[PDB]
């Protein structure tokens, strides 16, 4: 009948009493981390935080059941490495699945901690531009106009270009025919920058920026206060159109030279 | 004949009795997690949940068989690290295979918990736009019109743009010839915004783009959720008729050509 | 000469007898999992299931040989962590190789368990559309017409759009010249929807797009599963004939040219 | 001088004798797995299988040397976890490198075991089409005509579309001007299907697409494996001649131009 | 009643006292790594470094609670490998999540340590060009003109091309009609290089006809220019080429199409 | 003062003497693996193999220093798992870094062992075509003409299409106007195949494609390895001259225009 | 009060003294690996190597602090596997972060050791072409003309094509109208190769492509390293002048139009 059979009992006992203490203690701490976020009603409708509370309860129960079971099993001569080879299917699947969640959060943490963009400026993130409306630490929300509300997981942000930082820059690339008088148009554009400066950096006439088949491209650019940009550009375009009509300068219509051939069928 | 030969027996015994208790206990808990989801008939046809029940039964049997066998093997001087190097081929294959499933679920969990889109709005998810019909936590189902029902694993969602949140925005980019009177057309579009406001933006933002023979002015209006593409169509019809009445010429591509005196 | 030299023998002995029992037991269980799937001839030609039986036999032999060998090696003072560092080259290679297989299967499991598509509807899976012919749990087979039979491993399915669920939707985007009378054509299309309704939507949604010399009005109709592309063709024929009777001019591109006085 | 110094010797001894037994035994088994595949000359030129034999020899030598050395080191108080941290650089590098090889093989195993394609049909695998010439379990070889012999590692196969299964399908999309009589052409194509049926589908499916100046009607026919592109060519020749006899005008783009009075 | 029951107590005791010493010691070191970066006010508004301080506090509390708890559990016969199979879900999730952060940092470390680009030159990084404004070790900030301020995590930099190193190079590809006199234009461009050399900033030179197309012919002029002098030189050269085209009366590279006329109807 | 203090010394001693033996033995084996590859001067300039020799020396030194230090540390009550958590940063970094090297090598091993391409044929590997000049087992070198010498790591090879195996195939797709006599041209091409056969396929496969104003007939011929592009050029010249003699009109795009009476 | 309380002290003592010896010894070795690279001033400004020295100091301090702390913790009954689950968050993050660095270096090591390109030739690496200026083992620096200095981490090199190895190859694809005399132009190009050979290939390979209104003959020549793009320009100038003298008409697109009698 041996002498250990009592010690053994002390062992399965130790596991049971520790697991019990554990459950009750967890239920306590959870009911407290509950008490707080619940009684103040700072954020989060109840319907959700209840689902989240039972989420945590369930998680901790399953963990405790698993540890106590595994331990008792050890007590009956079951090999824990083999058990590891089973349980680790889930260590691996959950661990690697959750990695992305951790990524999003670290990402968000920096976005915020480094004030990459404040809860209101107009940015472009991953070829998607819009005005930032919300900045959680798992997701940034950005609504472009005409485009919808984009919800973007912070981890996916590979680069965030901010459009409205230390100001903004407006550009217009005007196109003329090379079959055209350069100095007259550069003069006209000069006069347009002149006039625009008069209604509240630039705007200036940078040289002929590109030379093409039948066209010739001169850009005007101006440094503008945050957001006044696309507006400035539209002002400038209207100005260029009217200037084209008054100075009677011919338009950049593509043109062909054609050679005729004497044949039939 | 030694003294351990009885202890040894106690050990292979301990494994067998614990694995037996284990099986019966699992059969019990499974027949209970069965009893519940089965007797209430809340969801899921039986034909399926039966397949799923035998799934869990089989899984638990294989796990138990493996643990008990491995343990007995240990009892006969078989090295458990080597065993691990065998069994882990499966730990790794299953573990990393299942990772994606875990991903889908965490994904869905947030989509729901963060009300990213309600079981009814019109969204666009990975270059695919449609009306959300179902939101499980493993899959979102979205049917675009003319396009079919799309079933998208929640994990694949890299971004979800919602089109019908705090409202919507309608745009029309009208194109004219530069060989054209700007103020007359901008005046006409002004009159069209005027008129459209009258039936329950819309505004004329400047010339937004300047091209070879064209010139492009956009009108835009903030619209209640979904009235959007509709507003746009209203505005288009209006612009067509306005073009006919004001007799403004159309944005046909215009080429200017030069003739050459040759032969062959 | 010591005292253990007998115990040692008991240990190498324990390994050998357990490995022997193991082999014979495995051969048994395999000859049984054989007996079943073999004597009923439910599926799978013999030539294959024989190759698959010897596959399982060989695997189990190699695993047993490896575990027994590794254990005996342990008995001669060979370090099992170093052995692990060797054997795990294969644990890793096989484990990560097989992960994909496990992926395909979980994937298939859901496709079926969730009736994503039945053994007969017309779906599109990864930019490839066709009629589903077979649905295993490792591979879906889909044959498009004119396109061949596609065998797609279930894991590769990133999204599966079903075209024939709660019905279908037919669209036709009719193109006119903007140099054209809108209301006459919209009237004609109205008459065509009218007439098509009469043979067992279809409706005129506004001008959906406005281009350089064109203008685009869509007609759309909700159709029973598969009657779709058919409806569309009916509607096209109708629109062509309507264009001929109403004598409406065709959406030919149009260019206005300006002539220039030069030479060479 | 102690009492263990003899036991220690028994231990370094045990390792040496086991490693020696191991080497000799491996050299034996290798010379046997050699004897077989060598004396029958079933496949593989000698020059190669020699290189492969010394490959196995060397592999086994290095593994044995490493295990014996590591074990002796353990005997001199060298920590085996630290050793693992060294040796695992190679465990990881080899393990993960070889993963792809394991992938190719599992992949090939299924391609074969599931008769996805027989050693002779015309398939398309990863946007590359051709006739399968060889099917190993690590590589499929496919030669398109005019295109060269493609050797594709089985693992890279993400999808395999078979073109010559339960038959084949031939299509021809005929293009007409919309400025054209529909029923005359549809009648002519009817007559062409009629005539083609007579030489050992083919049917006129409606107007499948409507474009700027064109209109597209497709004819299609179910054909025996490979007779396909051939049927299509027959049908094309027929359609050309039919165009010449029925004198129907060709689908040349057409543009309408407007002339403008200007200068420079 | 046994004899160990006192030793056991010594063990749970040992854990508790070590964990307590640990907490207090960490609070100390944290309050010191605090004292420094805080009292000098070298960088970082307080509002942030407070959030960061409580971050480190909380981290270390959770780690200590977990270690002590796990160790007591071990004391009550709880298997630590099974525990590992639970806790490693987090080992793996955090570890692999944080990998990217470590990447960014090693990346930045080299960018800086190798002076790949100084806090002022004009670079192009991942198809995105601009002037570098800030170089942290986690992020490079680059503002293109007309383009906005780009904040790029250092890890994402797969290649960094610098445009303003040992100088710069200006190019202009001039296009003519093949229906044209080559030597007259090559002569004119020669005269333009000549004249541009005369206004201050290697080149500019007339490299041969670099490309031949349907109705066009393309001759490039190029010049080595001091850092940033570049796009400017190019614009000078373009203006010069336009005016040269007007004076030398050379005809423009308009696309040209020969047409053949056909006698038909409908 | 205790009794172990001498045993302890025996332990740090055992580590030091084993590590010393280790170093000297490694220096030996390295100076031998040196002696061989060095005195025969089979390949590799000295300047390199010297750098490689000191590489191996240094590696082995660092490994030995680390093992012995780690072991002594263990002797002073330092925990080896925590050590592992440090040292494994490097285990992981080096192990996963080197994985690609192992990949390249296994890859090259098969390329060679399977004679996928001999040190001289013209292949295309990853959208890059050229003549193979060198085949190492870590890198294949291929020089296309006009294109430069490409050095490609063997691991990056996802597919290798060989162009010059069991021969080659030459294709020419001749384009005519549909506004054209089919049989006259097919006749002419017949005569060209006839004539080309006469100088040491080629055949007229039907009209392989039908387009807006064009019609495309292909001729194809099976040619000895490399004579291919050459054959094609022969055939093209032939087709041009045949076009000139048979006076057949060229496949110029043709557009029918409609004229409109307007202004501005 | 027990008997161990002194041994325990010996243990925490052992850790402290070994850690102290450890620190001092590391400070020494670091101050030596400092002494060398510092007093010779071979490379690296001081400002940097100082930052790098304190880097190594700090690294070693943190590792030592962590090992000693972990070990004392172990002494107070703290479980080391739990500790590992904590500390390995960093093992994994650092280990996998640094993997890329290890990759770059192995990569560079081969680039150099295999003289893939010398500190001076013109190469193209990942669709980016330029002259190599520097070759470190972590980064290759290449400056294209007009393009800037590219700094490329060696690990990112997937393929390196060298343009200036065993020489170079120059190509010019001349385009003519098919409406043209082939033999006259092929004759002229022959004369141009003739003349170019005269100033220190070049050959007329057949008509390499046949298009709608064009026809393309390539001339090619094998040229000394770098003389290539230059040769090509010579050849182009020659072809233009040859076109002017032989009066051959230019490859202008040509379109045949058909006129239609309509209105609006
Ligand atoms: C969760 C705790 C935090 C992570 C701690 C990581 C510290 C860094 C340690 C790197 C040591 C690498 O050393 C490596 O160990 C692993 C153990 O998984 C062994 O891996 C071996 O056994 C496993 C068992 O599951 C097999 O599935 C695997 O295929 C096989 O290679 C390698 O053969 C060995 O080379
Ligand atoms: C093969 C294994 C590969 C392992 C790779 C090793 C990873 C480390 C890569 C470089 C990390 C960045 O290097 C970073 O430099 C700064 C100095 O600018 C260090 O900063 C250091 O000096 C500063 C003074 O300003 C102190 O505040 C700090 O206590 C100290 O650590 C950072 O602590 C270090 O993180």
């Amino acid at each position: 009948y041996d002498i250990k059979a009592v010690k053994f009992l002390l062992d399965v006992l130790k596991i049971l009493i520790i697991a019990f203490i554990g459950i009750k203690f967890a239920d306590f701490l959870i009911y407290r981390f509950y008490k707080l976020y619940s009684k103040s009603k700072i954020q989060l409708p109840q319907r959700k935080i209840d689902t989240l509370t039972s989420l945590t309860k369930n998680a901790v129960r399953y963990i405790i059941y698993f540890l106590a079971g595994a331990s008792i099993l050890k007590l009956f001569n079951i090999d824990m490495t083999s058990l590891l080879a089973v349980a680790g299917i889930g260590s691996l699947a959950i661990g690697f699945g959750a990695q992305n969640l951790v990524k999003d959060m670290i990402s968000g943490f920096f976005i915020i901690f480094e004030d990459q963009f404040s809860v209101g400026d107009y940015v472009t993130i991953n070829g998607i531009s819009g005005t930032v409306e919300e900045i959680g630490l798992r997701v940034t929300k950005i609504r472009g106009f005409s485009d919808g509300l984009h919800i973007i997981p912070n981890g996916e942000i590979k680069m965030v270009t901010n459009l409205t930082k230390d100001s903004m820059m407006a550009v217009v690339n005007i196109a003329f025919p090379i079959d055209e008088d350069v100095d007259k148009i550069i003069e006209g554009l000069q006069e347009i920058c002149e006039e625009v400066k008069k209604s509240r950096e630039g705007p200036t006439v940078l040289g002929i920026t590109d030379m093409q088949d039948s066209k010739l491209v001169i850009m005007v650019y101006a440094k503008t206060q945050p957001m006044q940009k696309w507006a400035v550009e539209r002002d400038i375009r209207y100005r260029v159109k009217k200037m084209f009509d008054q100075k009677n300068i011919s338009f950049p219509y593509p043109r062909t030279t054609v050679i005729l051939s004497e044949k039939k069928t």
